[PDB]
């Protein structure tokens, strides 16, 4: 698995983006990686941000399905034409599957202008495909057309220029340290996931478990924050505020409506509290708990036009779709989605930025009672 090592590229805020090919001739374009939708969607037109796209009157293999899709979003769309055609992943297995491809036709606040990634590979379920969960996600495809086994594994490091490892059909042991930890997926739809217990600093919120997934918890590798619902994430920045009292930020600051900074160098680490999750785990009453450090929430801001220090952005943020597990998340750990198992296996990750007093951890097994009130439904 060696030759998957460090195959995903980006730049800070921007995503992951790994490497394909489509088409016969291959032609080769950067695909953002996205566990939060299920879509291999890619600029079939000259956008003027893009550096390069679909063009299918080269490709002999192509098929058009004669149906478009429309994808809207917060404030936002692609839009598009659906085909199939053949796809292959260089620095991945040694194989080629037919998939379906949407060919952005058209889009708004979309693709990132200053960005290197062209397309975006949806490696969640069928079930929110679009338009229908009738249209197979490239996974699906590629684990029915191939021996690979039906797992992935993320590692994503960053840093400025970001990188990382997509392990398609295995581990790679060298990735990550001590022992994964599993908590199952609710339903495959998105990567769902119940956190059943919350704890800054150590101590813990007392709140309802079931808030901490309202209406839904996911693993997302397209989102950079570690977003919260409204309620917890009062409660959590609530917290987060009175621990590190030493100091003193805006309020809006907390709200991601504005930047904070230090002079270069002189970031206070020890001020901020390590956050820790407690995900259900494999066995009735028994979960485990992952833990992230302040160099993952207080992400740099790459640059700011009117200023020349070390200004980090606050990357824990409210929301009405449920908590969502993104890079903030997802830095700090090896990441197994174990689509044969119905779970997610979290690691500490080999790469995480850690210092010389603290670190990202996976620990276990706990006793937690009533797991299952914690879904909502
Ligand atoms: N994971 C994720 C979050 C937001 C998106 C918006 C548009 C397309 C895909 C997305 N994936």
């Amino acid at each position: 698995f060696v030759e998957m090592v460090d195959n995903l590229r980006g730049k800070s805020g921007q995503g992951y983006y790994v490497e394909m090919t489509v088409g016969s001739p291959p032609q080769t374009l950067n695909i953002l990686v996205d566990t939060g939708s299920s879509n291999f969607a890619v600029g079939a037109a000259p956008h003027p941000f893009l550096h390069r796209y679909y063009q299918r009157q080269l490709s002999s293999t192509y098929r058009d399905l004669r149906k478009g899709v429309y994808v809207p979003y917060t404030q936002g769309k692609w839009e598009g034409e659906l085909g199939t055609d053949l796809v292959s992943i260089p620095h991945g297995p040694n194989v080629t599957v037919r998939a379906n491809i949407a060919a952005i036709t058209e889009s708004d606040k979309f693709f990132i202008n200053g960005s290197n990634w062209e397309g975006i590979l949806g490696l969640a379920y069928a079930e929110i495909a679009r338009p229908d969960d009738s249209l197979e996600p490239f996974f699906d495809s590629l684990v029915k057309q191939t021996h690979v086994p039906n797992l992935f594994s993320l590692q994503l490091c960053g840093a400025a220029s970001v990188g990382g490892s997509m392990i398609i059909g295995g581990i790679d042991h060298s990735l990550y340290t001590g022992s994964l930890w599993y908590t199952p997926i609710r339903r495959e739809w998105y990567y769902e996931v119940i956190i059943v217990r919350v704890e800054i600093n150590g101590q813990d919120l007392k709140m309802d478990c079931k808030e901490y997934n309202y209406d839904k918890s996911i693993v997302d590798s397209g989102t950079t924050n570690l977003r919260l619902p409204k309620k917890v994430f009062e409660a959590a920045v609530k917290s987060i505020k009175a621990a590190s009292s030493t100091e003193k930020f805006p309020d809006g600051f907390w709200l991601g409506e504005q930047l904070v900074c230090w002079q270069a160098g002189t970031t206070p680490w020890n001020i901020f509290p390590v956050i820790s999750l407690y995900l259900m785990g494999e066995v009735t009453n028994q979960s485990f708990r992952i833990t992230i450090l302040p160099q993952q929430y207080l992400r740099p801001v790459e640059d700011v036009a009117t200023s020349q220090d070390d200004c980090y952005k606050f990357a824990i943020s409210q929301s009405s779709t449920g908590t969502v597990m993104g890079a903030v998340i997802m830095e700090g750990f090896y990441v197994v989605f174990d689509r044969a198992r119905k779970r997610i296996g979290f690691a500490v990750s080999a790469c995480h930025v850690h210092d010389e007093f603290r670190t990202a951890a996976v620990e276990g097994p706990f006793v937690t009672l009533d797991m299952e009130d914690c879904g909502y439904n």
